[PDB]
């Protein structure tokens, strides 16, 4: 209760309080125990296979120097007395642009206990990067990493533990991804060897699974209409040349406009997916519909009788062959 | 009016004053009062799940350390001297990226008073996430909330009360949201427990109602137009093929066109609404239409009084069923 | 001409001189005078509702405590030597993003005067909000203002005006906006009263008025092109059901294409213009000429002396009606 | 050699240096030389009309208070010791968003001499505005500048003037433009006359051609080749209604499609360009085409043998009048 | 072991230390190591001319002044020490936006040793310009290189060399780009000759080999098949005028709304690309098409004979030109 008590106590600790050396300098590592409180994913991004992330992480160690007796509360400092002090130099392996908010004041907390032990927590957005698997894509499920490693520090002189085991990282209950859907996340820990020795890691891995109702609605139903709108060329007279030219064709140019557009909305990566080999299947069969009346067409005057064999056939042989192709692409993505 | 008197008192007032101690430290938490006066919402983005604000924040508390005799005029200091002084550690919870404006110097207000009161004042302009339930999109309505919480202290250490009560939080009628109306803003002061302890929150919500009227004309409309002109086929001589046909997948064509054209438009968010319901319904019945056709064209040579019943049949059929779904989609969704 | 002379005048004058202190404390507030130098504006975005303005401000006011005798020359310190003096707590009211140019060198300049007068400016870039009244877009004129107000003092502490009368503001001129034109500028002088009390207010305010030649060569004429292609179907025979047909529906479907991508490029802003108005319009119309073909045909048969009857009188309604639309559209907007 | 020796003699320099006060304070200017080693233009862009330059920029003075004697070798000091001496106060006039490189540290070098001479080099990338009068766009010859003046001090106080007369700026031969090609660049040094004074001013300025090969190939070709395909419709038998309606609607509305898209692929600059006068001149020629044949089908069955006249006159009109088009097109803008 | 000793060793070092003075200054230079342990390549654009890296930048150097005795283990201190220690003025020469992380401390690594060797690691986020030989795209090969260089020293006072050989820079193997394969990287160490004397250089150059498998299905595969189509009204009766001319003109209309949409979706880039001429060149093949059936519909009233010798031959001539076509296009560019 004694304001000029406490601020005497605090000076003596930092008076001789060297912050280039590390808790325990020249003897055994220094124990830190990591807890993340996961506020919210921001976004998840394809394009740039990346993931925004905000979170409180917090630093679990203890530090001799700063012991201090006959005071029993807990010192809870001013954030601007950490710069003052030693904080391991956590780092985050996979990020890319990360930084600590700053209103009103830094998100920054340095709380002290009697027996040495010092409370540091942060709150950080962080972009941490995730290379996706987008063949299977929308189908996909993804697997999303936050590594965490010191980046000075070897095994010897640092280790890193996750402070309340399995329960360190909270808030993943409370994450509302409007595309993914959280399924699991699991804590590791695990020492690698570099050129210049062991160092700590934590990992902090999420698996998405991304959702199919979007898709099927707006992207696969109306590429499948379109596709049955082809065969209606094969229930109709095959005398009316304009009638089923200018459905063919325009099926065929229906489908590319459709096409075409989803690619701009869908993200820009150049590779082949599950949905550009589902749009160009369908494709064919527009293309197979439209080259099946050119063959009838031309032999309809020499061989009227076997023009129509092929028109009622093909009323049987494309339904057919689309459900063939439908159940080994919702089969091998499945 | 004495420079120099003044200046000799704020010097003494700074003299042994500890910035990494709170007010009363070790005793009665520190009431702070907070207000707010809101200049403008810059945007409120669906894709990214943000709104972004300016407002003036202020806080407003007692530190006797701080308290001062003799000079009755309250002491209005620059800015720069708010580094020197103790301040709240006031953060906000759902803030994504939030700064204070620096032109021409920090807008940024400190104001004494005799009886130790402090007066704190902020421009900050943040990014507030707000998670939309955009199922009814665009006819829902929106719930933004601003979360205000002390970053370090808990409710032992600092409380957090609106000052003024209902009259805190002003500015909201000069609001201008081109797309929005704000409908109700309320104030709530509760406090939340954490695994480190009890904490102070403030919040400030919004409640805000889409307009509908730019989605209708510009959405709606040229749907329900290109609906009708499906109809036309029915009105139309059987025997012209090439007419029904050409107007039947032009219509198929046109529904495309402008469907793939607004989903661009529209926000990148992928999951269903409501606007996505309807286009794909009225799809269904251009669809529908052209597949009528066939019918009717397959049939008309063997059974040509059969073929006429089910083209006059569809004049009434496809309006009423078309009448509806609008009947049961502008009921569900209002 | 004496470096030594001038360096010990310098440091007596900063010696024991109070930054917290403004000049004049407890007595007249200091008058400041201010000049803008408009450079460029750098964009008027309408999504965004802001426009972007780089300028040089300028401040003068006199300070007693730099008041110096002996150099008839007037000192232009470096621009570092202003974080040791007291500048005015200038902020823009309506600013969202504004910073001061520091390459290669902060661009702020401090010129001293023996009589104390301080001349300060600063080359800001700032990007101030601009609500925009768009429902006559692109006919719209618009009024975009730069506001400028003290943070922190009241109108008994200090008080704002524009040094030079009307000519405080120069450089409007010069300034090329691309699809704006500025046909004036006002300056206006006024204290706005606040919870906190009265407050100097200095007003800049610009009327733009848009350009309108990009506009009716790239959007409304070819509408109008389309429209009048509309009625090519009423000049043609009523037996060709394939050529009326095609034609009508091809039209509404380019009215549909050209509708779609102009939204795209125009901006975003959700809510009914007059362009919209006239797009939704010419639509009605290609929809009614559309329409007039399904009812000429569907009465040729039965009475095929009305239904050239209505063929010619649709050659003279469509064109007369057209015309009176564009005479309302024309002159409510104009 | 002597470590000792040197740092005694720079901490000599040093003291009682007043970085407030230019080199021979009260006397004659100072004059500066700058050397310009651009190292490449990142972007041009007409959309922002700015374009973005990195260039490694050196200022070259003198200052009599840093002269030293003793050691003949040049010293070359550390970046960090440039905050401590006086430099100018050059900044670039129209310039946008400027910074200098700090990776792994500040790109900025300083330089000593026996003689007091100062060498300061910087590496800045800088946007600089650039009005761009695009109506003959894309065959239109670009004049980009980048202006460098004292922000402060005026002709009295300092005096700029181009080290080396034209080999001052460097590396222009090896900048890559992909869309344009550099003719010409031209030093110029001269003095501006504002309201506080005389400014010296340099001059950097570009003259940039576009290059045309793309836009032959992907704009102007795609619209002629649509244009002649409009011409088709008179090589055809005029009782096939089907066929005429249908190819003339439909080049109108490919006409219409390339148009629109190319207008978002082009820069949203709103007024009219040559380009866009082109691809309107062309679009008439098929709305003319369009009407030529309706003009004929009226009167083919009252006047067979004029409207087979009118035919016949337009596959000569139309090619002869689509020439001269383009002749009057490609002098007028070449 | 003894926190004390260490402590006051350090000190020692750091005492007398200048940093405005290289290693031994005034005589022979320097030498530097450097190694780079990649950690990701986020992206590759061709818009922008640039690639941006992720790295660990380590640098390797002997100062004899920091040279201690006494403690046989290397220090490791803190992150914040490197600002008082000398460091090389290392600078990337192709660099457009870099920067080094720093949460939640700067990721930046001194270490030091008994000899006086100084390890000195950064983390860094670099966007590097590679101008980029897109004529062959998207069957070319680029060559992106990352230039170091010391900004201030010549090569007499400062040398760079690959600490480790060809196995200076590792993880290019984990480098995972989904659209380019890295095929071959060299390091190369070299002097270069300036105005102001000779520069240690060295460079880590990256071949890139892009893949085409998204390409051929996506762009080159449906263009294909469209010209296919094309050849359908080959295969078509001559008298039925309705169909070839919709054919022909819808198939024009499909190649155009492919490659306008393809060009928003590729690069922005303005000059003649590989995959340009193919798509220009297959609308050659369809512009050809429908010309070929409008010289055949205008002598076949004439001589029927000659028309339908016309359409066989066109089965034969379009079918092998555009394998030539292809056969020439699949050679030069591969
Ligand atoms: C996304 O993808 C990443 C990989 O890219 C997955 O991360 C892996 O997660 C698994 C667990 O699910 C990890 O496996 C575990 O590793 C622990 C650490 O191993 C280190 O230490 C041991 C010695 O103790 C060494 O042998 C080893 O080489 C390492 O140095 C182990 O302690 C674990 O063992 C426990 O479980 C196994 C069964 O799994 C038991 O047999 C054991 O007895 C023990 O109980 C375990 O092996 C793996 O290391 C992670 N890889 C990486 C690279 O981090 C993510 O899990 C994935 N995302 C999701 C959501 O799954
Ligand atoms: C957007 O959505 C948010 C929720 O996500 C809404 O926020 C809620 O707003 C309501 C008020 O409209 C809040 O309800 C009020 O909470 C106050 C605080 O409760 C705390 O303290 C009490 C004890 O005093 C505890 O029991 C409780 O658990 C909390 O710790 C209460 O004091 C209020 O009670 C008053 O009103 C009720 C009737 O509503 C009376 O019965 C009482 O006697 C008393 O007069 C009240 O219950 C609610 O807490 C808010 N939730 C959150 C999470 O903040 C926004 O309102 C919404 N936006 C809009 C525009 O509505
Ligand atoms: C864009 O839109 C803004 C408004 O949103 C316009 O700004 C207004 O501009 C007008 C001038 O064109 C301003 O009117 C003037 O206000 C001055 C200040 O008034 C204050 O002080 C008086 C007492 O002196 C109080 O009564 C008053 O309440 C204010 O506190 C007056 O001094 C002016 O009076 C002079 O002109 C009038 C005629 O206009 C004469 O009758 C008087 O005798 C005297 O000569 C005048 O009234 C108005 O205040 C501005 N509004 C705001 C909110 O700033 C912009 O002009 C517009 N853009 C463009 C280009 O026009
Ligand atoms: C892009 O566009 C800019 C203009 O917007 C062009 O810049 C102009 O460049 C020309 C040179 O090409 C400049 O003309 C030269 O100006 C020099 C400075 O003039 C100042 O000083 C004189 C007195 O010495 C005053 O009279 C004058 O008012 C100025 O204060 C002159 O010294 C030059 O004279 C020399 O050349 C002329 C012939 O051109 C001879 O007759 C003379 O004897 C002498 O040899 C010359 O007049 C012009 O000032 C620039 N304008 C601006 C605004 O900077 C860029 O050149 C253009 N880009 C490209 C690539 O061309
Ligand atoms: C992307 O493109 C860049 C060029 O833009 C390529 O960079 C070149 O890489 C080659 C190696 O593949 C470099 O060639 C080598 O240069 C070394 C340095 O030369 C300097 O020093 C010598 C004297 O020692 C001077 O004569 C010379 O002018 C330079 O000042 C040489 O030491 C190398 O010689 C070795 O190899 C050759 C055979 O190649 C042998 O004959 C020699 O005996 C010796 O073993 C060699 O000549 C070249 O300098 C680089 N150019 C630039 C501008 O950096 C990248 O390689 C390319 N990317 C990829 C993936 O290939
Ligand atoms: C606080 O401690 C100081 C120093 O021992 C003492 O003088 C003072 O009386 C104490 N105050 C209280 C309230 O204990
Ligand atoms: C201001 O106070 C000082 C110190 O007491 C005194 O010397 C001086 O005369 C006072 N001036 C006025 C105007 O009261
Ligand atoms: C400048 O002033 C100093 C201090 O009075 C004096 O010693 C010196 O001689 C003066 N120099 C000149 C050139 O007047
Ligand atoms: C460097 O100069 C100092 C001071 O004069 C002297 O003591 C020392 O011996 C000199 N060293 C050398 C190598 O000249
Ligand atoms: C550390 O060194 C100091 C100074 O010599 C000495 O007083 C102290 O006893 C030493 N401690 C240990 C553990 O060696």
């Amino acid at each position: 209760g004694n304001m000029s008590f406490v601020k005497e106590t605090v000076d003596k600790l930092l008076k001789g309080y060297d912050i280039r050396l590390r808790p325990d300098f020249g003897g055994p590592p220094v124990c830190v125990g990591m807890n993340i409180d996961i506020a919210s994913i921001d976004m998840v991004s394809e394009v740039n296979m990346d993931y925004t992330l905000t979170m409180y992480f917090q630093q679990y160690w203890r530090d001799k120097r700063l012991a201090y007796s006959g005071i029993p509360l807990n010192l809870t400092l001013d954030n601007r007395v950490a710069d003052q002090l030693w904080v391991p130099d956590t780092y985050f392996l996979n990020d890319k642009k990360s930084f600590v908010h700053g209103v009103t004041v830094k998100n920054r907390m340095i709380r002290l206990h009697p027996d040495g032990t010092v409370l540091y927590g942060l709150r950080i957005t962080t972009t941490a990067a995730c290379m996706m698997d987008l063949r299977r894509y929308p189908l996909d499920e993804q697997n999303c990493t936050l590594e965490i490693e010191s980046y000075g520090y070897t095994t010897d002189d640092i280790e890193f533990y996750w402070r309340g085991g399995d329960k360190a990282v909270t808030g993943v209950e409370r994450i509302e991804l409007p595309q993914f859907s959280i399924v699991e996340h699991r804590l590791v820990s695990r020492n690698v060897v570099f050129a210049t020795g062991a160092y700590p890691r934590l990992s902090l891995s999420f698996r998405l699974k991304r959702n199919i109702g979007y898709f099927i609605l707006q992207t696969y139903m109306p590429s499948i209409l379109i596709t049955i709108l082809s065969w209606v060329s094969f229930w109709i007279n095959y005398d009316a040349s304009a009638a089923r030219v200018a459905l063919g064709i325009t099926t065929v140019l229906t489908m590319t406009t459709i096409n075409t557009h989803l690619r701009e909305t869908l993200p820009k990566i150049p590779y082949v997916k599950a949905i550009d080999m589902y749009l160009m299947g369908c494709f064919v069969f527009v293309f197979l519909a439209l080259l099946e009346y050119a063959f009838v067409n031309y032999i309809f005057f020499s061989q009227p009788a076997r023009a129509a064999a092929i028109d009622r056939w093909s009323r049987i042989v494309f339904p057919f062959t689309f459900s063939l192709f439908n159940l080994v692409y919702w089969l091998y993505y499945v």
